[PDB]
């Protein structure tokens, strides 16, 4: 069995944070590395219908770094392909230690600024999709 899953997501504005930590260099070095990309610096937040849990997922966690003196926690990462009406976007959902938003949101990173490149409003909604599972 190849299984498939996708889920829908409302476009909603956040707090600002994945802009901040996606900027240091670590993390542009890391994701690169684990996606084939450098994301844009930003996260685009999208509720769910139901909790995400990433742990039923196979998982990428990224380590603890230490970078000039202060340290910072890694996050978990699962590509996904973002659909957008006819496109395929390749992106992925991060998952940090510690978040303000509930477990309904969830943030996607990809190359590009999707809002801008997809006139991406706040409410539309738009589907990502889940290769594979924990036990693949
Ligand atoms: N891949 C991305 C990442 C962020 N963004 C948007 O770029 C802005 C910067 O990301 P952010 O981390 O500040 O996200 P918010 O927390 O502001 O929603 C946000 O408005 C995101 O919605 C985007 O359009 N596409
Ligand atoms: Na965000």
């Amino acid at each position: 069995m190849v299984k498939l899953m996708i889920i829908e997501g409302e476009v909603v504005s956040g707090l600002g944070e994945g802009r901040y930590f996606l900027s240091l260099p670590p993390y542009k070095e890391i994701f690169k590395k684990i996606l084939g990309f450098e994301p844009y610096e930003g996260t685009l937040n999208l509720k769910l219908d139901r909790e995400f849990d990433i742990n039923k997922f196979k998982y990428i966690e990224t380590e603890d770094f230490e970078f000039n003196g202060k340290r910072f926690f890694g996050v978990k990462v699962l590509p996904i392909k973002i659909l957008i009406g006819n496109k395929k976007i390749d992106g992925a959902i991060v998952v940090p230690k510690k978040t303000y938003h509930s477990s309904e949101i969830i943030e996607i990173i990809a190359p590009m600024k999707l809002r801008e490149q997809f006139n991406l409003k706040d409410g539309d909604v738009i589907k990502i999709l889940i290769k594979g599972d924990k036990d693949e």
